């Protein structure tokens, strides 16, 4: 009965999610014939028919009777949400501001964006954990709807390289500078924004809908310094050649005693004797991002020459990833089922570790990206799209890793 | 216990997939660094390594006491192998009769190649339904080994556009014609019986290793007539303009026909008050890829001119076969839990049309592909990934519809 119009509803869903990517693979395969402005007028009407969907539901699905995690999730999704709108504000300055020879097109398609931004962190914000018992039907429809608007946006900002080669462009000045270097900077928020949504919103339509933290700390400051050398270093020019060995080499002293430490805790859990379901998949499928994005480094480094002082550093970071990811996934699936305190140490320095690799990883111009390594081997747009698929699924694994570590250490 | 040998099982698998689909991506976008030569080598240690674990379990881990659908994926299976086979050898005669003027380097490959399908298909004759109980984590890597050749195998058949161009540029005597044209007619048989493969041993390490029929006959014969004239026209000459109208409106007189009788059969269910998991997600992502090629094809049309004569046919043969998909799909979904006559009616109709809409689009010139529609729209090498991801799997979710339908035949 209600397995049924979730069917329905699913089909409503991949209709509308092959129709679109059609459309964007169009835009991406066949430049003549389909227009970026054709994928906005589609997203925008798709964008309006959300709107007016969560309206209705804020105005009068809400009121009538229905049925009668929350901490980390919301404020991501609040703070993403503010990114992003700051990201769209970015746009439009950018738009307005230095090409005035223009038409009126490219600015009401970023203030729809603006405005759906706004109300889904709004409707997302109370209504998340609440099972909508009135309009089932309907319901399902509209949140399938909006979860198919959400991954053709999120598809749009994977493989939209339009604006990130413009920019670039007269790379090769008062306050478009000041709009680019914001743009640039915060690209990835939206991008990892459609994840968090669509990760709710796929909660509320298939449940709901029927010493060692010395050492952390120490961990953070330093990563918080290093951060903040590159990002001054990156909004500023191009930026250096030392600035990169010094970021990598912070992760290689990081990442191995991660996997050391992981490592340990797993020998120490062999000595002792639905929701955990989609912890495991997320975890996993969050994890294949960045896990293929540096095989490809990898397979980047040897196929070209290795052995250089860099370039031995990104290939020993790629593979201490793989291999931190790997130890560290076996960690948390075996921690969900002078022993309890040591492993109270292990738990509370991953998640202060984690957090700070979460941050990280989410300010556009990363070194990931910023080597003419990767790029000029799989090429600029290419590498655009996996790094654009890669890097926010690894935010994403760093938040729901977060997550899953802060309930290890209260176990 | 089982599941975490089971997931490290998984974390082999996943990481050979991962170095090999991102050396046949470099293969793809960097074509001067890495040698199709360069797959070969990795595909072949890859190969011999599932060679001596298959020998191994044939010859001494089935001889200790182990644990105490059978008639079609065996028939297949053995079908889609010697027809492969016949593949490799059409392959192997291309190499050393026509193009002389090489090394030994491209008879060994296939010739691995030969030797594993051979083995491959008579271990999974006999050894599908046998539960191992010996040597379980050896059993586990070396399924999951042989998983992730049979799916590097099927995405190098997905994008090995190499021979499929070659062979076409020439074409712009005595053997090698008979070669070129069997090697084109024969080249989804062996991507779709890696398709079989991959099913058949996902099976056996996840579950095993812990009136009406009077139409449907005349439908069959005539779609066998228009079949056999289309391949007879296709394989002489670059075929006709008028054998495309007769094969797309022989679908667009068939399907319509199925849809109306799938919605009919829905309604008379509606008037009538682990495995079914793992049918029903074999039916939806099998059809994902032809309801995929033919959005494709519906953007493609729709942002060219239509309105000629096959291009509306086109259109419509593939809006009818996405309502095809979608009106069979949910007639077998709701079919798996004077009125049953004529079900029985209806059920046995869609199997003997399942039937010949199973052995049509297996043949290599396909009408999707051979015309300059989709072609010089998204491009030879992005269509030909899209027309070999979509076709085999049309043709698993023939065969496994045909499964279910004649499951719902004998309920
Ligand atoms: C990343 C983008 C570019 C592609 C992702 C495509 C998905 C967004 C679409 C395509 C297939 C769709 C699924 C197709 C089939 C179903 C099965 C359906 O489940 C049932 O069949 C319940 C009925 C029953 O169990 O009998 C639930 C919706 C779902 C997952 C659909 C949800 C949305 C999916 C995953
Ligand atoms: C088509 C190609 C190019 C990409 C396909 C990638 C897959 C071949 C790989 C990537 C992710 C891998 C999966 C990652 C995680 C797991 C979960 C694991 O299941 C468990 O976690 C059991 C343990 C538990 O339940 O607690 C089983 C192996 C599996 C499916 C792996 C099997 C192989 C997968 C699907």
């Amino acid at each position: 009965a209600q397995k049924s119009g979730q069917l329905f509803s699913g089909l409503l869903a991949l209709n509308v999610v092959f129709l679109g990517s059609a459309f964007i693979s169009s835009m991406i395969f066949n430049h003549v014939a389909i227009t970026l402005a054709d994928v906005w007028i589609l997203l925008s009407i798709l964008k309006v028919l959300c709107l007016c969907w969560i309206i209705y539901y804020l105005l009068g699905t809400s009121r009538q009777p229905h049925a009668v995690a929350p901490v980390w999730i919301r404020g991501s999704l609040l703070l993403f949400g503010t990114f992003s709108i700051l990201l769209n504000v970015f746009q439009i300055g950018y738009s307005v501001i230095q090409i005035n020879c223009k038409s009126k097109v490219e600015i009401v398609f970023p203030s729809i964006e603006i405005l759906f931004v706004a109300t889904q962190a709004f409707f997302l914000w109370h209504h998340s954990k609440d099972c909508i018992q009135v309009q089932h039907n309907l319901t399902r429809c509209g949140l399938m709807l909006t979860i198919a608007t959400n991954l053709l946006l999120w598809l749009l900002a994977v493989t939209n390289d339009s604006i990130h080669m413009e920019i670039e462009s007269q790379l090769r000045t008062t306050t478009c500078k000041v709009f680019q270097k914001g743009y640039i900077l915060l690209y990835p928020f939206n991008t990892e924004y459609c994840l968090i949504c669509c990760s709710v919103l796929y909660v509320m339509w298939k449940n709901v809908g029927r010493f060692g933290p010395l050492l952390g700390a120490a961990a953070v400051i330093i990563g918080i310094c290093v951060f903040m050398m590159y990002q001054i270093q990156a909004t500023g020019s191009a930026p250096n050649y030392q600035v990169f060995v010094l970021y990598y080499s912070y992760y290689i002293v990081l990442l191995p005693l991660m996997c050391v430490v992981a490592i340990i805790g797993t020998i120490i859990h062999t000595l002792e004797k639905p929701t955990r379901s989609l912890d495991v998949v997320l975890l996993m499928g969050a994890a294949l991002g960045q896990i293929a994005m540096s095989y490809f480094s990898i397979v980047a480094i040897v196929a070209t020459n290795p052995r250089d002082m860099l370039n031995s550093l990104i290939l020993s970071y790629s593979v201490l990833l793989i291999f931190q990811y790997i130890t560290q996934n076996i960690f948390i699936i075996d921690g969900l089922q002078w022993k309890r305190k040591a492993l109270k140490e292990i738990s509370f320095f991953l998640v202060l570790c984690n957090i700070i690799l979460w941050i990280m990883p989410t300010f556009g111009a990363h070194p990931v990206f910023e080597n003419g390594l990767q790029k000029s081997f799989y090429g600029y747009s290419t590498w655009f799209a996996i790094v654009n698929f890669g890097l926010p699924l690894s935010v994403f694994y760093r938040m729901h890793s977060v997550g899953g570590l802060l309930e290890v250490y209260v176990s």
